[PDB]
């Protein structure tokens, strides 16, 4: 057997958070290899491995396992206690149709037009302004769409509320399952937000609410597995959360997105006349190129292949995230912001995988990718149409790849911003 | 000569205020007769005549003189002193291409898109409400759309309190120019109103306010007369409140509107689909036939021949607005609520003239009719697209012909507004 080559050391846990999105790419390189091993989380022999072929391995049902290997930490912040992450087998895939239910042509239509909406109605909020933060008036504004287009009823400080423990939860992962200042805080937030939601739950049970057939709010309080029982009240609480969260948490890609309408002249005039779908191709470089999700854990559930090396059964194993969304053999110029790479993208499930690869019924695949998508291409034909603003001079417009959460230093910070429209009056 | 028919009396005019929409009419077919006159207004001979034919009469400039025949309180009240109803020649044919100017294709989609996601918007304050009063809501909400589509910023506050003034002052033709309980405040009201709008056009002239190119108060504050002078600051803000005034006004026809879906089962489906213009064609048979303006005055010119009476020069003269859009020959089945009466109409400026008749521009027809069929157009189509409500039980829906100014009693009360989507989730 060709030996897998290792990143020595009894555990390499602390360079894997001081190198972030860049460790793993680093180590391909180093090692000239599409895979290797390490040491984390306590000690425990890690295979790491990269590619389309990676993933298509990873999302095979009869190669790999997926239960039991999220880190407990990061199951207590970001996706709660016995979350669908968190599942398998049979009782997985029932509770994935659940959320897949909700995604019909018809509700994405919907969520699209609250979002454009939303946008278009916040333009005087935005001129009032002296500075926006788009991070920070994005995560705003999406817990306002997503909760509406979950049936959820807040005020606005329960919105502003719920935005800020989110938040904390999206950026909880960070330590990929190590002990961190702010553990504790994190979960107080989701503490905070599962309550929230437990009671509006308990309120549509005993007939107080009475949210829409089709939002979240309603089809989770009513839902049966295959036994004919309710989820309890708090992992329904969970569950409705592991829509509404990562809804905001797009936030990171508006961002995101504005910084790139600023560093790459030329694309917001193409996003603006969209036409031959490019506002969707800018969309999809921007999840491809800007960090977010690094790598995701799984275990091999037989021994298996992989470039002429075998990974043994039980190994634990992740897939590579980041560096396979910048691979140099499967993106041509991966450094390189280029939407038109999208016109001959074949749609492999295993290449754009940002949110997951695979299937949506049977993996743990994203469940919002569509509505991510929908949601973005909104949130950028409106800053490439709706308005016009300035990039703010003083402020860090960098993303540090070596830093676990990926975001934009700033959150992009915008200036000047004025409603963008043709009159076309001819004053007499 | 034939002798016109006379409603004797030193002074009928206590007999128009008691008939107010019916007055016309009743004695049209009382005397069997397209034209009769009275004494009105302080003994003063007044002609009345109705039908299309006499709208062209009425708005052929060789005739009819228009200026210094709309009464002196009405004025004080409704349109200001100055006003552009007020002026007469060249000087009205210049400042009418200052209002005209606005009125392009593309500044009238944004007004679309404005009223269009303003309503969807108010969805959730519609649903967190026990009753709505449409004529109410609507007129709150066409005060926001109409300022930011005229350029004028504005606090909640100032919203509110403006749409409160412009009321009372759209509500002071009803005693026709005479005397009244309300006179007083009225006027107080229009103080109020023009100062506001004045302190703006003058932070505009001075450039502390920035309006852009193209909305009503950036073109009215920069707007040279032929001799090359702006209008002092007053009359700018009496003739850009003749911009905003008459568009919140469009509340009485929304009230009128949703009354009109409650009344004619049938004809939400056909707006809701909108399949050959039918929500324009709604919408024109709203302006048809509910009551709002009564009659118009001038002045004859020249001696006029009409059904083979003369009307000698200088006679005052008013043209019968409600009759006309009321009249058995030109209108078949005037009293039955029918839009697809406008599928074989000719487009005639003499005979649909809820706003007037004859040309834009060298006559005194309403420079907004264009605006107030595009946002009754998109207010419609959300009453019967957008939500599903209740018309609550408990009020009067009726509406007093015999009182100006014409609105539906209670307003058009309705509850439980629902958001009306159609998600298509099978649940599973
Ligand atoms: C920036 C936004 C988002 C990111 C980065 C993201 C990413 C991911 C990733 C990496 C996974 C795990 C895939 C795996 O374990 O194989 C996942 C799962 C999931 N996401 Fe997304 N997501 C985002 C937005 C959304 C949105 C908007 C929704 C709305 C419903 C959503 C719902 C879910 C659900 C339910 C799962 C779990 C599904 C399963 O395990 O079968 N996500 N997401
Ligand atoms: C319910 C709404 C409305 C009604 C009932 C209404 C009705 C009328 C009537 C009857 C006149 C006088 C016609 C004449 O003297 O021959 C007029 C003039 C005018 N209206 Fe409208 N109007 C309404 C809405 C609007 C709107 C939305 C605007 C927006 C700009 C507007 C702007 C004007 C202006 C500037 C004039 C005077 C033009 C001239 O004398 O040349 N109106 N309107
Ligand atoms: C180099 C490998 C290091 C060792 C092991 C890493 C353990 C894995 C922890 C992963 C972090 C989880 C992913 C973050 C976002 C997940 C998807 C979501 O937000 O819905
Ligand atoms: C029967 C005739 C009675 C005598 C004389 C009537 C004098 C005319 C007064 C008319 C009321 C004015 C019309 C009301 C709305 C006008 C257009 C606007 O709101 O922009």
């Amino acid at each position: 057997g060709k030996q897998i080559p290792k990143d020595r050391g009894l555990d390499s846990t602390l360079k894997v958070l001081k190198e972030g999105y860049k460790y793993v790419p680093n180590r391909l390189e180093k090692f000239d290899t599409n895979i290797f091993e390490l040491r984390a989380l306590g000690g425990r022999r890690t295979v790491v491995f990269s590619g389309k072929e990676a993933a298509e391995i990873f999302y095979n049902n009869e190669l790999i396992e997926r239960q039991g290997t999220l880190p407990k930490r990061v199951v207590n912040t970001l996706f709660g206690k016995g979350a669908i992450h968190t599942t398998g087998g049979k009782k997985h895939i029932d509770r994935k149709a659940l959320f897949m239910s909700l995604m019909t042509e018809e509700n994405l239509e919907y969520l699209r037009e609250l979002t454009r909406s939303t946008w278009f109605m916040n333009t005087e909020r935005m001129e009032r302004m002296d500075e926006v933060n788009v991070y920070k008036e994005s995560i705003i504004l999406l817990t306002k769409v997503g909760f509406r287009w979950a049936g959820i009823i807040a005020s606005p400080e329960e919105i502003e509320s719920c935005a800020k423990d989110m938040d904390t939860m999206i950026d909880s992962f960070k330590n990929i399952g190590t002990a961190f200042k702010g553990y504790r805080e994190a979960k107080k937030a989701r503490d905070r937000v599962e309550t929230f939601l437990e009671n509006q739950i308990i309120a549509v049970r005993e007939g107080k609410l009475t949210p829409p057939q089709g939002t979240a709010l309603h089809e989770f309080s009513h839902w049966e597995d295959f036994e004919g029982n309710l989820m309890d009240s708090r992992l329904c609480a969970i569950d409705l959360m592991n829509v509404v969260r990562p809804l905001v948490a797009i936030n990171r890609f508006v961002s995101f997105g504005v910084k790139a309408l600023h560093d790459y002249p030329g694309e917001a005039e193409k996003v603006f006349n969209n036409e031959n779908d490019y506002a969707y191709k800018f969309v999809q470089e921007v999840r491809r190129f800007y960090p977010f999700v690094p790598f995701l854990p799984g275990k091999a559930a037989v021994d298996i292949e992989f470039d002429g090396y075998k990974i043994e059964k039980d190994t634990f194993l992740v897939l590579d995230i980041y560096g396979t969304l910048h691979r140099e053999g499967l993106w041509e110029n991966p450094e390189r912001f280029y939407p038109n790479r999208f016109s001959d993208w074949d749609g492999s499930p295993f290449d754009l995988i940002p949110q997951g690869g695979g299937d949506y019924y049977t993996n743990h695949r994203c469940a919002g990718e569509w509505m991510t998508i929908i949601i973005m291409e909104e949130s950028m034909k409106y800053f490439a149409r709706n308005i016009s603003y300035d990039m703010k001079k003083d402020q860090d417009l960098s993303v540090n790849l070596n830093k676990l959460p990926g975001r934009v230093v700033s959150g992009t910070i915008i200036e000047n911003v004025n409603a963008l429209v043709n009159r076309n009056v001819e004053s007499v």
